[PDB]
């Protein structure tokens, strides 16, 4: 298989909604309504077998404050396989197309993973964040301890010292 | 399906091929006289670059980068318009009018609103289209916390997607190096 990328703005309004339950049933319910407005505004990874979105993965943009610096941000949202398509690695063709949008667009990737997907995303050179994260609310910078150990990001044109502080921009539901 | 001329093409940063965009680049920084800075280029990237073609070369480009505007402690889902440029051989014909075509369609599939800090020659163009003048005093959520953009007041146009603003209120940008707005 091979993810097709395709821009939130270019989703039918049957295709979003097929995305949008895949991904909330491959949660198990654990997806909430700001977790699928965090997934919007970006370019969607997507993998069909005929007719059926079978793999999903966004990646959106924002920023993260590095050493006083605000970088240009890939931030990996919803990432899923149809449960019965789980196993088959085709989290590897949704995670070739989101780090080819990271290349070509940003200065690093970044995402906020479940101790499960920790060894997939290492794997793949991306970095578990060691320093403390927070995230920069409208009342100042804010630690956001609760997401400390799930942040891991991926270089593209910057080496980290990823024991230094970081910390994301402001939104509703989880910031990281 | 006819030819497509002077359609704008909508590409992701990352689908530009490295010609296409140095042609962008060194169109909308000579399309500024000399106003176009470094910081303002990087603010062009990561999002949808609104493409017109003309004899295999760029004469017209808007980009729609994603962003967060804080509204009421909301932070919005924002298309944010940058560089937005007619190659000026080609002024005075309505491309820009294509441009924002495609823009308000990327707005309208996959963000709450649009904004832009419009330049005065341009607020009426945008003001035609429905966009509405933010009237509200603006800041920015910068890392020490908010401070007030007066600089950039009168200068902001947002285009809400189903969502109601009190366009009198206080409007913040999230933070960023160079201009904020
Ligand atoms: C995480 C996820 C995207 C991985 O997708 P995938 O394509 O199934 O991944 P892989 O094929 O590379 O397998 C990853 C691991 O899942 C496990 N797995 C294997 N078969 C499985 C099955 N039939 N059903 C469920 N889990 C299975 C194994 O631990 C496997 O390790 P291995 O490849 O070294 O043998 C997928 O399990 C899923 O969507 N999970 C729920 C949503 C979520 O947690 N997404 C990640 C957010 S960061
Ligand atoms: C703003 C801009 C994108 C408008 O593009 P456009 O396709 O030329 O727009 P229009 O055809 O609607 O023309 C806009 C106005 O420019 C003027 N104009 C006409 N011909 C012109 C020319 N050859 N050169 C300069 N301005 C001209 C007229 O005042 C016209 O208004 P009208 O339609 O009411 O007569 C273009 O002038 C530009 O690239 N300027 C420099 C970059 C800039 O300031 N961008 C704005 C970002 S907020
Ligand atoms: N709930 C659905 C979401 O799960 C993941 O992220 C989320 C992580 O899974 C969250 O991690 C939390 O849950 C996980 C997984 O159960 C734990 O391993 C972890 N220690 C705990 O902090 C982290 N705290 C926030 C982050 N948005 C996906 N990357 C995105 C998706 O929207
Ligand atoms: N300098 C290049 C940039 O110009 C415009 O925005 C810029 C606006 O033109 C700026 O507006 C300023 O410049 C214009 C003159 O162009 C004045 O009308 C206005 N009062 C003044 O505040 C505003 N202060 C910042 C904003 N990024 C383009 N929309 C984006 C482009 O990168
Ligand atoms: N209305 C326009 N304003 C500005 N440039 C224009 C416009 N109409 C035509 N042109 C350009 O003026 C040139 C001559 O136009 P044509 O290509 O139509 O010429 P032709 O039909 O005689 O072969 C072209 O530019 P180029 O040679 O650098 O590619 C063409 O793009």
């Amino acid at each position: 298989h091979t993810a097709r990328l395709v821009h939130t703005a270019d989703l039918d309004s049957e295709t979003r909604q097929d995305i949008r339950q895949m991904v909330t049933g491959a949660f198990a319910g654990d997806f909430t309504e700001t977790d699928w407005e965090h997934t919007l505004g970006g370019m969607h990874a997507l993998i069909w077998h005929h007719g059926a979105i079978i793999a999903h993965a966004a990646v959106i943009q924002r920023r993260l404050i590095y050493r006083g610096n605000a970088l240009r941000c890939g931030y990996v949202e919803g990432v899923a396989v149809r449960a019965d398509w789980r196993g088959q690695r085709l989290v590897s063709a949704l995670l070739d197309a989101v780090e080819q949008v990271m290349r070509g667009a940003y200065q690093l990737g970044a995402l906020s993973s479940s101790a499960r997907a920790r060894r997939l995303y290492a794997s793949r050179g991306w970095l578990p964040w060691h320093g403390p994260t927070s995230v920069l609310a409208p009342t100042g910078p804010v630690r956001t301890p609760d997401d400390d150990g799930t942040v891991f990001v991926l270089p593209i044109d910057i080496s980290l010292d990823t024991s230094a502080e970081l910390m994301c921009d402001w939104r509703a539901g989880d910031v990281w």
